């Protein structure tokens, strides 16, 4: 039988290790290994980087994940990475597929691509060199395996695409802090199944840090983005810029990439170099070489059409990784595409059987599928428990309404298109999540939760399994992974 998930308990002074299932906690002392992991996450994020809160939900109890784990997800990652980029490599230049009417945005993102693809790869890179900051999100599920037992099945819930930093910097603290107590790599039998040098070298990778970096933020109040300031600051010398969408500026000018300047306003003029600013208009500017974006798909939305495009140059993550690859959605086309994907000889015939056992079942809107999806409702009334509403820009499970209401719901999703201003469900085929043996909190209290379970990619290049959780910003517990040393 195959090894499985499992939390571990982890002795601070001496580093035996065991099963959470199986310790006798009568002697545990979990409030001072609490206090030793707190002080300990300080070391890469100061406490001015950190929510008191988020490094309060950590874990010292790590979870053991094993090399058929590993080579599990990075196997999947590759189907994934082959897939979704020649999806959006085809996006507009493969008419016949259709994709803008599969998977419609809104038009003035749609126009947008439009022009991205007139860029390339002169002024934009072809989408396989700029793929940017992924990080996947996975459920635990039972597979009958040949095996002849129960073997434990990855299920990609949705890939976080639009922010750039999200989870990276809490695995890389995490990380560094169970190996800074001797948890894992000291010589208990334990060693760190995520290198934390390696995450944040990939972080390092989003930009280059001899130019000024810009960090364009509006409604949304970030987490990571403040402990990779934090540590830049601290560790580097590297002050980025927090700018909002008000303070952004256009310039006329020739000889520049898209024949503008991209500024912003600058509000401590005193700390900069007096030959970096231009006094313009009655704003103090300096200029825009290279930015991250943390915005919401509205906030984009909202942007003058030429201040627009000069960001998508500037910009990462790039706007196809932003409006294509974080979209729900996305995870429906590529279904839908396996078939062609092997046909065309971009996915071998065992990595469309990865893919289609890596994405859960999904059914998009305007779809045939979701006309079939009505009718076999219809004659089994059943059915709706089974499946989930997940919105695409709050899940609603059909076990949990009336037939009545739920067909209701699947005739209102007849058309692809997008609500003016909102978006539309897709229907998602429930995952029967497994139970783990847990002790999240230092109360001590065993619990039987599920694990959530997330990974790390930069620019198509899988860097590690991310934080398990069991979202840590509405209050959620957190830990990270080892694996035996054999
Ligand atoms: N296909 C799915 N089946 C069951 N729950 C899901 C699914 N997709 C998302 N979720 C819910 O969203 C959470 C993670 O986004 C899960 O823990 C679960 O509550």
């Amino acid at each position: 039988a195959p090894q499985q998930l499992q939390q571990l308990h982890v002795s601070l002074d001496g580093g035996h290790y065991e099963p959470v299932t199986t310790f006798d906690p009568a002697k545990a002392t979990y409030l001072q290994d609490q206090e030793a992991l707190q002080e300990n996450l300080l070391r890469l994020c100061s406490v001015n980087g950190w929510h008191k809160s988020s490094r309060a939900a950590c874990s010292p109890r790590p979870v053991l994940v094993s090399s058929e784990h590993q080579r599990r997800w990075r196997e999947l990652h590759e189907a994934l990475v082959l897939a979704i980029t020649d999806i959006v490599e085809r996006w507009l230049t493969d008419p016949e597929a259709r994709f803008p009417e599969r998977m419609p945005l809104e038009p003035e993102e749609e126009d947008l691509l439009r022009w991205i693809d007139e860029q390339v790869p002169h002024n934009l890179p072809q989408y396989r060199d700029c793929r940017g900051s992924w990080r996947p999100d996975f459920l635990v599920e039972e597979e009958n395996s040949d095996g002849s037992g129960p073997v434990e099945n990855f299920r990609i819930s949705e890939i976080n695409a639009r922010f750039s930093f999200n989870g990276f910097m809490f695995a890389t603290c995490g990380q560094q802090a169970i190996h800074d107590m001797g948890i894992c790599d000291n010589g208990n039998g334990l060693v760190g199944a995520t290198d934390p040098a390696k995450i944040l070298k990939g972080l390092l990778r989003l930009f280059q840090p001899g130019l000024p970096l810009h960090l364009l933020k509006g409604d949304e109040a970030g987490v990571d983005i403040h402990m990779l300031v934090d540590f830049l600051d601290r560790y580097l010398g590297i002050t980025p810029r927090f700018i909002m969408p008000a303070d952004l500026r256009l310039l006329h000018e020739p000889q520049a990439k898209g024949g503008y300047k991209l500024c912003c306003v600058v509000k401590n003029p005193d700390s900069c170099d007096p030959a970096t600013l231009i006094y313009h208009d009655g704003d103090i500017l300096e200029e825009i070489h290279q930015v991250g974006l943390e915005l919401h798909q509205r906030e984009i939305r909202a942007l003058e059409p030429e201040m627009l495009r000069q960001i998508s140059l500037r910009c990462f993550n790039d706007m196809r990784t932003i409006l294509l690859v974080h979209d729900k959605r996305m995870l429906g086309i590529v279904r839908q595409e396996l078939e062609n994907l092997v046909a065309r000889n971009v996915l071998t015939l065992s990595q469309a059987k990865i893919l289609d056992k890596g994405i859960p079942e999904t059914i998009l809107p305007g779809s045939l599928d979701l006309d079939q999806a009505i009718a076999r409702c219809k004659e089994m009334p059943e059915l709706k428990d089974e499946y989930i509403l997940k919105p695409i820009r709050g899940i609603v499970f059909g076990e949990d309404l009336n037939s009545e209401e739920w067909i209701s719901r699947l005739e209102g999703l007849r058309s692809a298109q997008l609500i003016p201003g909102g978006g539309t469900c897709i229907v998602q085929r429930k995952v029967k999540q497994l139970l783990y043996d847990v002790v999240l909190r230092p109360t001590g209290v065993k619990t039987r939760y599920p694990l959530i379970g997330t990974y790390h990619s930069i620019n198509g290049e899988f860097l590690g399994v991310g934080v398990w959780r069991s979202a840590i910003s509405h209050g959620g517990a957190w830990t990270v992974s080892v694996m035996r040393d054999e």
